[PDB]
């Protein structure tokens, strides 16, 4: 890609996003608004989810087939969006790829450790993720003395696709509750429901978003690997498929992109 | 984890500012630190460069900004560790923080006369306007805050005039930092100023990261190292300072 008027090339390639759902997409909202002029490419198995209970190697292969329709997509990085998919093939993708890959479980960890004032940090997110605890795993693999308390909130993903809303999240943190300094959002659905945790957890205790700080490293690492694109160029040209339900999937993406965004149903 | 240290490579000792931000931001990672044509720098970077890998160092930081613009390039795609350098981070957050795109920059007359700044800012966001400004008065002081701040003022601002009235300044000089709170009153509050070390650390971060190779967060490094290939009784004597800690130097021979 020359830059037009311009004497340099740059690369013009997509990053892609593969998930088991549309949890997702929250992080790509995350990329959108802070690397407007990167392109995306997401792949959504729903038609295999839940991931969670499946054993290593149906979720390995699973995810290797996601990872190779990103590749035919032409992806310059790979992100992994999925708890799942990342706690049980993350390590031999990244390993075996010459392009960078990346998750949104260890930027949230590594955020949590840098974070935390006392050493008490907390993590919700889903009945599966807080039964493969794989936060707690993720955040003491690197500094095994920080207590993880990890809490499932079961009403917060049906919330987020109120007063009432309020009710359910003060009583779902409630046990956690001036018990730590930290909490981390594991569950790429919370970030809609940022500001009621906020409230409830009060101004001791610090949010840390993963998608978020995940996006912060993907900045980093396009530049580190020289893949970067023109920043001035906005993107558009975003593509997204699902190998189930595009019906649900283009309602849930639409709102929260703000935009009407197209689902592509494939067959892998 | 990963105990080696993190290697830092100055051509002088302004690259100190870049450790201090380590040890702020990294307590856990140990150091190891050692601080004309273009083929010439070359060749004495690689020197460098050959000193902290036999130091066992897991990552390399470009620590000068005149290194940086002559190999830190060719050493990165020729080494197995991590190897990055100030001005791109700096470069990254002044896009970042530019408000109306008006950049400038501040460094020593070798670092502008390589315009490495708006070339690395350009080749990320080329409508990015930059303009580079020359300072060879500013040399490295120890406790430059020890002399009276109205004298330093009319000091900084002599040299920063032209500058003065863009809406971001970076530091192009590693010991620039120092010279902070003058250089900000004398550009004025509607001006960011860009710490390019301070970035540096940052990406630092991300690296250690995404390679995998952090140190053990449970402890404080205390066992660091700090060469120089020059007099090691006025390096000593402004590490000490800079790091707040009797530190203790070791002269080489490279």
């Amino acid at each position: 890609g020359l830059v037009p008027r311009g004497s340099h090339m740059m690369d013009t390639r997509p990053i892609g996003f593969l998930d088991s759902g549309v949890g997702g997409l929250t992080v790509v909202c995350e990329l959108i608004r802070q690397l407007p002029h990167e392109k995306i490419v997401y792949i959504g198995d729903s038609a295999r989810a839940p991931y969670g209970p499946r054993p290593k190697k149906q979720i390995k292969e699973y995810t290797w087939e996601l990872v190779n329709f990103l590749l035919t997509q032409n992806v310059k990085m790979i992100v992994f969006a999925c708890n799942t998919a990342t706690a049980v093939a993350w390590e031999e993708v990244k390993a075996a790829l010459d392009i960078p890959v990346l998750g949104v479980v260890l930027p949230g960890a590594s955020a949590a450790i840098k974070s935390t004032t006392k050493g008490q940090v907390g993590v919700i997110g889903t009945p599966m993720t807080v039964a493969s605890d794989i936060y707690r795993k993720k955040i003491q693999l690197l500094a095994p003395s920080i207590q993880v308390r990890s809490l499932a909130c079961p009403k917060f993903v049906p919330i987020v696709e109120s007063s009432i809303a309020k009710k359910i999240v003060y009583d779902s943190l409630a046990p956690l509750v001036g018990k730590i300094d930290t909490l981390v959002l594991g569950c790429t659905h919370y970030p809609l429901l940022r500001p009621i945790i906020q409230n409830v957890m009060g101004p001791s205790v610090k949010l840390i978003d993963s998608g978020a700080e995940c996006v912060r490293d993907i900045s980093v690492l396009l530049n580190y690997f020289d893949i970067n694109g023109n920043y001035h160029q906005k993107a558009v040209e975003h593509r997204f498929f699902t190998t189930a339900n595009p019906e649900i999937f283009q309602e849930i993406a639409s709102i929260w992109l703000k935009q009407k965004i197209n689902v592509e149903h494939v067959t892998l």
